[PDB]
């Protein structure tokens, strides 16, 4: 009955890899797509005007490390959070549960929400499922995260299951207390852990709310790659095919191509720049350790196939030295570049899905990855060859 925002473009034959175009109020976003994270908090980060260029059209971003204490904040702009981060293109705006139940140890769940007390003077902070909705309506961000109740994949016991219920409630909750549905699109997050009963049950009741999509979440915690892919592929298997999958936590290159093949349409992670921050620039056979001496006399770019202005202006060379004379202007331009390798990933696969030639491309990737593609890890093998890719 609702719109439905997202558009298939194509499927391929043998995987559970998907094209498709999202259509958001400010503007279509090709899909399978990698979200980077537009907030400044960062005084090492890559800036919004760079993101556009780049060709970014959708980014991360909260106000969770603005104000005075921890948690979401209102910011009081006219223009809201796109007018703050002189944003043109789309916002992914997430509840602020899980950096105050991750960050603060303090901070306990209850029904109610999340609660808080303050560290100078012990003032009570509480983010409930209204509250959280209230502040991300004011923000005006395009798609909205129902808050939720989140564990570690870790933890085992009757923890898992009530935060899986809870999290359900949450999401009837958020919901009801959504004003402009006309401008935002609130996604659900699929709870459960690595426990298939409860992620089972968590899909089926989930998914009979209509809400515009679908968000996986309490993967990427620590647990089993095995237990990870499974959990996606269950998560996928039961998703409808007509909305888009958010696969929350995951950047690695190969988790990335892989969880494509399994049916997942949108990333985030702030692997990039933590990547940069070791000296370290992302290419497609993995990583170039740009600190090390064997750079010292290389005068080509990190890549001669990439398009980001790291590449067109400098060498392997130049940054290099600038590692070990300037550390933090370094990070800056090896950040562009990985952030521009991460978007260039993403398209060539979704340029491999349109052309009906995906497999082939998967097949190359790991080759390229690890020397040849049956060098691929154990999980990644299973993962694929689950939904019909098979590797040399
Ligand atoms: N709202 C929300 N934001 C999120 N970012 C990343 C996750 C990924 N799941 C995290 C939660 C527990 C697991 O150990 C993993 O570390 C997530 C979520 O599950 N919910
Ligand atoms: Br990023
Ligand atoms: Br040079
Ligand atoms: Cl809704
Ligand atoms: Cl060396
Ligand atoms: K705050
Ligand atoms: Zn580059």
């Amino acid at each position: 009955s609702a719109p439905r925002i997202m558009r298939l473009v194509a499927e391929c034959s043998r995987s559970r890899a998907r094209a498709g175009e999202l259509w958001l109020p400010h503007g279509t976003v090709a899909t399978p797509v990698f979200m980077p994270v537009g907030t400044q908090a960062t005084m090492k980060g890559i800036t919004t005007e760079q993101l556009d260029a780049l060709g970014c059209r959708i980014c991360l971003g909260n106000t969770y490390h603005l104000g005075l204490r921890p948690g979401p904040e209102l910011i009081q702009k006219a223009n809201g959070l796109h007018g703050f981060m002189n944003w043109p293109h789309n916002l992914l705006t997430d509840s602020g549960g899980f950096q105050m139940v991750s960050l603060v140890s303090l901070s306990e769940v209850t029904e109610e929400g999340v609660r808080f007390r303050s560290p100078y003077d012990g003032n009570e902070t509480l983010l409930s499922p209204e509250k959280s909705v209230q502040i991300q309506n004011a923000l005006g961000s395009d798609i909205i995260m129902q808050l939720d109740d989140v564990v570690s994949s870790t933890v085992t016991g009757p923890r898992v299951e009530e935060a899986m219920y809870r999290s359900i409630r949450w999401l009837d909750r958020c919901i009801a207390a959504h004003q402009r549905p006309d401008k935002q699109n609130l996604f659900a997050i699929i709870q459960g852990g690595l426990d298939a009963d409860l992620r089972a049950t968590c899909l089926e009741e989930m998914t009979k709310r209509d809400v515009p999509g679908f968000a996986i979440g309490g993967l990427s915690g620590g647990e089993s790659k095995s237990q990870f892919w499974r959990m996606v592929a269950l998560s996928t298997s039961r998703l409808p095919k007509d909305k888009p999958r958010y696969l929350m936590g995951v950047g690695y290159a190969t988790d990335l191509v892989v969880c494509v093949a399994l049916g997942c349409d949108m990333f985030d992670c702030v692997f990039p720049t933590r990547t940069a921050r070791f000296g370290s620039a992302l290419v497609p056979t993995g990583n170039l350790q740009l600190r090390k001496k064997v750079f010292e006399k290389d005068f080509g770019p990190i890549d001669p196939e990439c398009t980001c202005p790291t590449c067109q202006k400098h060498s392997r060379a130049f940054l290099h030295a600038l590692l070990h004379s300037d550390n933090t202007a370094a990070l800056h331009h090896l950040t562009v570049h990985n952030i521009a390798y991460q978007l260039q990933l993403m398209s060539a696969v979704r340029t491999s899905i349109v052309e009906k030639r995906f497999p082939d491309f998967v097949r190359d990737f790991m080759g390229a990855m690890y020397g040849d593609p049956t060098l691929c890890p154990t999980w990644a093998t299973d993962a694929l060859a689950s939904v019909g890719i098979t590797l040399g």
